[PDB]
């Protein structure tokens, strides 16, 4: 009866949870040293002392009710982050007054007025994490909270009550489904054997050349059409606590906060965020980091930095074990092709941010997901018995 579970962020590790709960006898595979995944919680030294920071996904938003489940029965807490004018509003109502189609060719039926459009292009595409010209029109038509201690907080504690079920370092290079039943997982050392498998490894690894995972025409079909979406996270230290903000740039293509934490103080953290891949070329932060922190710096002069100050980067498009931030819609996308997507192939089962239904590209769509795919993993295997 044994399982397989291919990557330990949200979405296997609620798989795996739910399964073992269900008494079934689990093993998940991570290619890290750690579980999370895009959730990573990590501390920035700063003149007032350490304080914790989202390199990752930062925001539990409305509606996020399997993760607020898995919190309570973890024992984590939400904390209120406490967090051109208008114009952009305006702007965006006379585009959808203008479904179908990309967000660029419903911008360019606009009035030619191009930094006003090109500042509405901003909001889609941080948003988004994907080029106006390729994602649906439909995100047109689009207070806060995050886990005391770190988000990385839950995946941990769901990580260590699997304990040994959990093997790290461990990096899947093919899975083959066996005609008369089960399937084999191969690392970069040995291949295993499993009744049934999740793969619960991102969009990005799904689709490498690298590896060698059962694939179909329908699914080829549907997955084009999903987009990968590129972001980085950056930080700054603070010299002192600053009022609660958000602040967005147009040229930069990223966003800026200042939240509170659990002591109800705004830590002294300049948290960021950048997203679709030509404004993190734009950027250079690999090669000259130090040109983004004299944007921020500017945007920011009621913000205190250090004038020594390096920003830390996590640019998630250059690890092999993530491809991007999150999933966007190009506008093909359809629920029945989306429904696809989580179906199994032969005994091998899919799960991950990138199928979700509604909450597309999020914690909770990454969490659904899996719990999803241990209900389809508990039939199986009634079946095979
Ligand atoms: C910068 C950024 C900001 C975000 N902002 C938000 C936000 O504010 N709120 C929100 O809700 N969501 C946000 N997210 C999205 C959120 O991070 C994701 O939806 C979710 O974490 C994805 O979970 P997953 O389990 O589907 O994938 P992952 O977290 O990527 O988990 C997949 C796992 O597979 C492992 N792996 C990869 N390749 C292999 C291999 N070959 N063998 C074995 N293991 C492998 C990886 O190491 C990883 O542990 C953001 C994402 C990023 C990157």
């Amino acid at each position: 009866g044994r399982i397989g579970i291919l990557g330990a962020g949200l979405a296997g590790l609620a798989a795996a949870t739910k399964l073992a709960e269900a008494g079934e006898n689990v093993t998940v595979f991570e290619a890290r040293n750690r579980p999370g995944g895009r959730v990573w919680s990590e501390t920035l030294d700063t003149p007032k002392g350490s304080y914790v920071i989202e390199r990752g996904a930062e925001f539990v938003l409305d509606g996020y009710t399997s993760m607020r489940r898995l919190l309570s029965q973890f024992g984590l807490s939400l904390v209120d982050t406490g967090m051109p004018g208008d114009t952009t509003g305006i702007t965006c109502d006379d585009i959808i007054r203008t479904l179908q189609g990309t967000a660029e060719e419903l911008l360019a039926k606009l009035p030619d007025e191009p930094e006003l459009v090109d500042a509405l292009r901003a909001r889609i595409e941080i948003s988004t994490a994907v080029s106006a010209s390729e994602v649906t029109a439909r995100s047109l038509q689009h207070p806060s909270w995050r886990v005391a201690g770190g988000n990385q907080r839950l995946p941990d504690a769901m990580a260590a009550a699997l304990g040994s079920a959990v093997r790290y370092g461990e990096t899947v290079r093919a899975v083959e489904n066996i005609s008369d039943g089960g399937v084999l997982v191969t690392t970069d050392t040995d291949t295993s054997v499993f009744d049934t498998v999740v793969v619960a490894l991102p969009l990005a690894v799904i689709r490498d050349s690298q590896l060698n995972l059962p694939t179909t025409e329908a699914r080829d079909a549907a997955l084009k059409h999903v987009l990968q979406g590129h972001a980085a996270k950056l930080h700054l230290p603070l010299e002192t606590q600053p009022a609660t903000s958000a602040v967005m740039s147009v040229e930069g293509r990223y966003w800026t906060w200042t939240a509170t934490d659990e002591s109800g103080a705004v830590a002294p953290v300049l948290n960021a965020f950048m997203g679709s891949p030509s404004a993190i070329t734009r950027a250079n932060l690999k090669q000259r980091p130090a040109e983004w922190v004299a944007k921020a710096r500017a945007l920011r002069t009621d913000l205190a930095i250090p004038q020594d100050a390096a920003a830390l980067t996590t640019v998630w498009s250059e690890d092999q074990l993530a491809g991007g931030a999150y999933a966007a819609h190009a506008p093909g996308v359809t629920a029945a092709g989306t429904a696809l997507l989580e179906k199994p192939v032969g005994d091998v089962f899919w799960a991950g941010e990138y199928s979700e239904p509604e909450f597309v590209g999020l914690m909770e769509g990454a969490i659904r997901s899996g719990e999803r795919a241990a209900g389809r993993v508990m039939q199986r295997l009634e079946t095979k018995s």
